[PDB]
C-alpha cells in the first residue's frame, strides 16, 4: 500500500490527504527519539527503540510544552503561531508529505520552525507541508525539538543538563531523515534543511557544528543565522540563568545535582511560568533559554568559526524581510500598540535604542541613537516608529545574516540572497507593522494557492515562484531552472554582493543589503563597546 | 580741510582716493601703539606717544612679520593673500576710509584680518574699504595686530611673554577707535567689529573677554568663532609650545627669563623658519601660537564662559561658506593638487581623516570614517574628496560656529545666520575646491563691483546686495531694511533656527545648517573621545 511504510524503526501507516483538488500521503507524528520525560528531562535526547505493529500515522502529534502567547485573546495574527495540539513534553515527533504515487528518489526539503528557541510547532497552518510537496515534487518533512529550559537549560559540565539539547534533538530527526528517507521515496543525498528565525539560526548552526554537517546536503535560512546576538549564550551567562531559574522555584542550589533534580520534579507549566524572569537586561528579542557555546556542540567562538572557515561548504540561499523589528517593538516597547499608527515620542523612542541594544553603555546608546535620528525633523513620530523598527530589526537579524553571509561565502560553493518586501493584502496586523518577521512563510509553503485565503493573483504567483525558487535549489543548488527565459537571480559574490528583491512587481537586483548600517552593527558598535 | 584730522594723539594728513569714478578720504597707516620692537617683543602693546607735527597717513603701512606662502610663485590664488607690503616688528597702525564729505556721525565698521592667527595683512586689495565706505556711506576701519610667536608666544605666569597680546594689539586698535573716530566723523556708539577666519574668531573672543565688550556695539564672525579647535591652546601647551621654539634655537631654556631673552635677540625670520616645528601633531588646520585661556583675557575656559552667558549681549551677524575645508587639505593632504580634480583614494583619504582629527583616537578616527563614508560606494574618488572637504570645514568652521550661534542666541538680542555658497565665475583656484575659504570677503568688500576684475553682473548685484545687509545691520543691529519689499532675512531663533543662502539666486531660508553632522562633531564625538 503507498499508504504503509516500512523503516528501520517499524511499519507506519500514513493518510490520504487532499491537496488543491487532488491528494498526497501524509506521514503524521513519526517517532524520532525516546520521549524525553522523567530523569531524561534536559537530557540529550536518546533514539526511538524500534516497534512492532504499525505506527498509526494519520495524526499530528504534540507540541513541545512552550510559553503560549495570550497577549491578543483570539486574534488569528497571534495565536496561528499557538500551539494547535495538546502540550506534552512527549512532543520528539516529524512528519512527512509524499506525494503520489510515491517517488522513487526525490529532493527531501527539511523544515525546523522558529520560535526563539523558546517556542514553536510543527503543526501549525502555516507550516503545512502538503501544498510544496504537492507543487514541487518533493518530500517535505518538518521535525521538532524542545524549546524552553526543556530544551535549551545548560549547566556546563553536567552531562545530565549539558544544554544544547534541543539542538541534538534536530540532528537526531535529521539523523533519522538520513537513514529513513529512501524508504519514502525521499533521496538522502539531496536534504535540505530550512528554518526561519531561530530556525533559521537552527540552520546554520548545523552548517557549524561538526557533528551535524554530514547529514544534510544544502541549506536555507530565513530571517535567522547562527551568529545572531539573541540566538546563544555562554556557558557562564547559561549557568547563571539556570541557577536563576531554580531560584525562582526555590530549588537548593547547593549542586548542580541539587538544581537538576529540583528542575525535574517541577510541572512543566511551574518552569515556563517563570522562565522570562532569568533575563539579565530590561530587553527586546532576548530568549531565556537558547544554544551555548560549550566548546562540544560548537568546537570554538561562532565568530572563529566563521573567520577560519570551520563550516560545512556547500550551497545556502538566505534572506531577510522588511520589517523583522515590528513583531517586538509591539510586544516589548512602550508607545506600540496593536490598533494605532504607534507614532513614537522621543522619550518613547530613547525607551525603545534601551531595550534594543540591552548590553550597550551610554557611550553605544549614543552612537545608536546619533545612527538612526534624522536630526532635522527629531519629533517626527513616523520616522521614530520606523527608526526603532530598523534598529531592532538591523541588530537582531539583518546585520548578523550579513556578517554571516560574507564569511560564508569567502569558503562556500555558491550563495542567494533575497530580500522579502511584500505585504500581504490580506493581513491582519496593522499598517506600521509592514512586512514583518515570519510573514515570507505563508508564501514559501504555499498559502497563496489555496483561494479561501483570500490572496490576490499576484500573490499566488509570488507564492509559486518562491516555491519553485526554494525546490529547485533544493534539488540542484540553484534556484534557477536552467535554459529559462525567466529573470534570473544571480550569485551573491564577495566582489558584487547582489540579491534580489521578492515582491509581486517585476525581478530587481540590488547589491550590498543595508551596507551602511551594518558597518555600524558589525564593525564600529562592537568596537566600541569593547573598548568602553 | 577734509583730509586733515585732529586726533587725541595728534593730527594726521590723509589723501584723495579714487572710487568708482568719484573719491573718498583715505587715513592710512594711523599707529595705535608704540612699536612692539627689542625688549617689547610678546609684550603687551603699549599706547602711542602723541606726537607733534602732522602725521603723514597718505601710504599704508608695514604689514606684521608673517610665514609667507610660496607653495604656488606668481599665482594670484595664493599671493593675493600674503603680504603686498614691507614686512616689519613695527606694523601696529590702523587704516580709516571716510565718506567725501567727511560725515558728522556715521555708522562705523572695523575690520579684523584673519590668517590662522599665523599670517595676515591690513593691506590686502581685497581688504580695500574704499568700496563699502563710498557704497554705504560708513567710516571703515581695519586694524592690524601681531601674529605668530610676536603675536601669541605665551608663557603662563611671565609679565614679559603672558600671550594674547594679539589680541591686545586688537583692543587697543578698538580702544583708539572709540576715543578717536568722533574726529573722522565716526559715531563712536555704533561700531561694529567684522572679522573672517581668525578675525571672525577674535571677534567672538572680544565679544567673550570682560577686558573688550564695551568697546563696540555689535558684531559680524564669517567662517570663524571663537570656540573653534585651532583658534586657542591650553596654557599647558602654549608653555610647551614656547619652549619647543627656544629648543628649535639652541635656546637656553632653565627659565622663562632665559628663554624669552634668547628669543628677542633672534631676527624675526629666525622665528618663523621654525615656528611650524612645535606643533604637537601631525595636523592640518592646526597653527602654532595662537590664543591662550589664562583666566584674564579670558576669564574661564570658553564653554562655560557661554554656558553662563558670560559674554557681552547685542545683536550678531554671523556665516559660512560651502567648501571650508578645501584649502587645507590643498595645502596638506596626501592627493590633493591644485592642477588635478583631486580624485582620492580609500588610503589618501585615511590619511585625509587622521591629518583632520589629530587629536581623536583609533575609535575616533573609526567614528569619523563612518559617518562620512557612502558605503555603498566607498571607493568613488570624488565622495572621497567631497567627504574629506566636508570633514575638514565641518569640524573646523561649520559646527563649531553652530555650537557657538546657538549657545548665543540663548543670551543675544538677535543672531543673522548665512550660508555663502556661490562660487566666483573668475574664481582661479580648481573646481573642486567649491565655495572656498575667504572668498565670500571679495563680495562683502565690494570688488564685484570693479569693472576690470571680470565678474558678472549678477555677482555685482549680490556683493551690493552682501554690503548693504552688512551696513544696515552694523547701522542698527539688522540687515533688512524697513518697509522694504525685498526678500527678508529671517532672525535666528532657538526654536526655528532658520538662516539664508547668500548667492546669485533668489534668497531661499532654511533651518537647521548641517544639523546632522554638527551633533556628531558637537556631542557624540566629543562624548566618545572623553570616555576612551
Ligand atoms: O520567532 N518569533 C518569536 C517572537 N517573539 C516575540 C517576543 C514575545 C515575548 C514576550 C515575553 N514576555 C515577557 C514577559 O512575560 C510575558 C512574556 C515577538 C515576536 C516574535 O516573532
Ligand atoms: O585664514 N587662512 C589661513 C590658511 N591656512 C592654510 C594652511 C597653510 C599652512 C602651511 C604650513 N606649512 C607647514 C610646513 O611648513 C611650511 C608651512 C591654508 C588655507 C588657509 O586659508
Ligand atoms: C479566510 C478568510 O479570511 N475569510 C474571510 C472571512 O474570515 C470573513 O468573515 C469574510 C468577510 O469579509 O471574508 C472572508
Ligand atoms: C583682472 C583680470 O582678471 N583681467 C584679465 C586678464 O588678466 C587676462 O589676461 C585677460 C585675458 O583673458 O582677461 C582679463
Ligand atoms: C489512527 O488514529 C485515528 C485518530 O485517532 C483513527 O481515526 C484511526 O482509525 C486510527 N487508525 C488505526 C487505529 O489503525
Ligand atoms: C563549486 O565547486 C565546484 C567544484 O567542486 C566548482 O567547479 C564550482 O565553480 C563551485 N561553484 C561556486 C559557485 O563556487
Ligand atoms: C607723504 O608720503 C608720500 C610717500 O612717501 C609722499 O609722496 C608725500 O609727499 C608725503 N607727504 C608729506 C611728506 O607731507
Ligand atoms: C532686544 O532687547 C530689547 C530690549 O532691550 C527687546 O525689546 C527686544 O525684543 C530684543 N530683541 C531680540 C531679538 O531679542
Amino acid at each position: 500500500s503507498e499508504l504503509l511504510v516500512n523503516t528501520k524503526s517499524g511499519k507506519v501507516m500514513g493518510t490520504r490527504v487532499p491537496v488543491l483538488s487532488s491528494h498526497i500521503s501524509a506521514f503524521l507524528g513519526i517517532p524520532f527519539a525516546e520521549p524525553p520525560v522523567g530523569n531524561m528531562r534536559f537530557r540529550r535526547p536518546e533514539p526511538k527503540k524500534p516497534w512492532s505493529g504499525v505506527w498509526n500515522a494519520s495524526t499530528y502529534p504534540n507540541n513541545c510544552q512552550q510559553y503560549v502567547d495570550e497577549q491578543f485573546p483570539g486574534f488569528s495574527g497571534s495565536e496561528m503561531w499557538n500551539p494547535n495540539r495538546e502540550m506534552s513534553e512527549d512532543c520528539l515527533y516529524l512528519n512527512i508529505w509524499v506525494p503520489s504515487p510515491r517517488p522513487k528518489s526525490t529532493t527531501v526539503m527539511v523544515w525546523i520552525y522558529g520560535g526563539g528557541f523558546y517556542s514553536g510547532s510543527s503543526t501549525l497552518d502555516v507550516y503545512n507541508g502538503k501544498y510544496l510537496a504537492y507543487t514541487e515534487e518533493v518530500v517535505l518533512v518538518s521535525l521538532s525539538y524542545r524549546v524552553g529550559a526543556f530544551g535549551f537549560l545548560a549547566l556546563h559540565g553536567s552531562q545530565e543538563a549539558p544544554g544544547n539539547v534541543g539542538l541534538l534533538d534536530q540532528r537526531m530527526a535529521l539523523q533519522w531523515v538520513h537513514d529513513n528517507i529512501q524508504f519514502f521515496g525521499g533521496d538522502p543525498k539531496t536534504v535540505t534543511i530550512f528554518g526561519e528565525s531561530a530556525g533559521g539560526a537552527s540552520v546554520g548552526m548545523h552548517i557549524l557544528s561538526p557533528g551535524s554537517r554530514d547529514l544534510f546536503r544544502r541549506a536555507i535560512l530565513q530571517s535567522g543565522s547562527p551568529n545572531c546576538p539573541w540566538a546563544s549564550v555562554s556557558v557562564a551567562e547559561g549557568r547563571r540563568r539556570a541557577v536563576e531559574l531554580g531560584r525562582n522555584l526555590n530549588c537548593n542550589l547547593n549542586s548542580d545535582e541539587e538544581l537538576i533534580h529540583c528542575l525535574r520534579e517541577k510541572k512543566p507549566q511551574e518552569l515556563i511560568d517563570v522562565e522570562w524572569n532569568v533575563l539579565p537586561f530590561d530587553s527586546i528579542f532576548r530568549f531565556s533559554f537558547v544554544p551555548v557555546i560549550d566548546g562540544e556542540f560548537f568546537p570554538t567562538s561562532l565568530e572563529s568559526m566563521l573567520n577560519s572557515g570551520n563550516f560545512k561548504k556547500t550551497q545556502i540561499l538566505l534572506g531577510v524581510n522588511k520589517d523583522e523589528g515590528s513583531f517586538f517593538l509591539l510586544y516589548g516597547a512602550p508607545g506600540f500598540s496593536k490598533d494605532s499608527e504607534s507614532k513614537i515620542s522621543r522619550e518613547d523612542f530613547m525607551s525603545g535604542v534601551k531595550l534594543s541594544v540591552p548590553h550597550a553603555n551610554d557611550l553605544g546608546l549614543d552612537a545608536v541613537t546619533l545612527q538612526y535620528t534624522d536630526w532635522m525633523d527629531d519629533n517626527n513620530g513616523i520616522k521614530n516608529r520606523d527608526g526603532l523598527d530598523d534598529i531592532v530589526g538591523d541588530h537582531n537579524v539583518i546585520c548578523p545574516l550579513m556578517h554571516f553571509v560574507n564569511k560564508y561565502t569567502k569558503f562556500g560553493n555558491g550563495t542567494y540572497l533575497y530580500f522579502f518586501n511584500h505585504r500581504a493584502s490580506n493581513l491582519v496586523w496593522p499598517e506600521w507593522m509592514g512586512v514583518i518577521h515570519g510573514y515570507e512563510i505563508e508564501f514559501v509553503f504555499g498559502l497563496p494557492l489555496v483561494k479561501e485565503l483570500n490572496y490576490t493573483a499576484e500573490e499566488e504567483a509570488l507564492s509559486r515562484r518562491i516555491m519553485h525558487y526554494w525546490a529547485t535549489f533544493a534539488k540542484t543548488g540553484n534556484p534557477n531552472e536552467p535554459h529559462s527565459q525567466e529573470s534570473k537571480w544571480p550569485l551573491f559574490t564577495t566582489k558584487e554582493q547582489k540579491f534580489i528583491d521578492l515582491n509581486t512587481e517585476p525581478m530587481k537586483v540590488h547589491q550590498r543589503l543595508r551596507v551602511q548600517m551594518c558597518v555600524f552593527w558589525n564593525q564600529f558598535l562592537p568596537k566600541l563597546l569593547n573598548a568602553t
